[PDB]
């Protein structure tokens, strides 16, 4: 197993936008630890000339979700959204960022 | 910025032990998403011929901690424990795993 290329920890929201702006393909994303909401995660995704931000929500048991379907881990939430759009306005599917070697 | 080499998402506790057992230096670690406690994180660390597991605890606001000092993110908790032992029985400091290229 290898570490996930999408977990950036505590990077500012603006930094996520700076990074994803340079990505070529829509869907390029990263999970970050919110600075405005300590203890919560945020999902930042590239789409066109913009970067969309989503709150990773939790149900009463601690399961994670964006809209309706929830999971036992961020890992599963991320994988589910690689084939089910994270957006309700466009078909945007998560894909790993082209990491800098 | 680059993704953190310590976040492995949802990997089994046994898999974390398998991986860390191969690491040469004490302190080599990874953060994983608990399978027994969905929504919670676990910290696995190598020490000698064993792999120690810690529950990443949360306070009422969602801050993370192992013992007493708490942080606004897993990222900060991890960095704090690179210079303050995660153990009360041995001086074990977190250090990035020697990732396989
Ligand atoms: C345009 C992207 C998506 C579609 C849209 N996003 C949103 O509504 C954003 C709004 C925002 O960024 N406010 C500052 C949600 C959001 C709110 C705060 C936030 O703070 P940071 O952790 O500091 O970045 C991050 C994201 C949405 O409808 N989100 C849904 C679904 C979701 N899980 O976010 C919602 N608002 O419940
Ligand atoms: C030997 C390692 C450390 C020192 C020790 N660890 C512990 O007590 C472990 C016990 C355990 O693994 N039970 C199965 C805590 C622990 C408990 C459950 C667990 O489940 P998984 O997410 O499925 O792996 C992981 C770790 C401890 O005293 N931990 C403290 C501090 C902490 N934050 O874990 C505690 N138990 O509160």
């Amino acid at each position: 197993m290898k570490p996930h290329p999408w977990f950036f920890g505590k990077i500012p929201r603006a930094k996520a936008e700076e990074m994803l702006s340079k990505q070529r393909h829509d869907g390029a994303f990263l999970i970050r630890e919110s600075e405005s909401a300590p203890g919560d995660f945020s999902l930042s995704v590239k789409f066109g000339n913009d970067v969309q931000h989503f709150k990773v929500l939790r149900d009463g048991a601690g399961k994670y979700f964006l809209w309706v379907v929830k999971f036992n881990s961020l890992n599963e939430l991320v994988d589910y959204h690689r084939s089910t759009s994270v957006s309700r306005n466009q078909q945007i599917f998560l894909r790993d960022i082209e990491q800098v070697p």
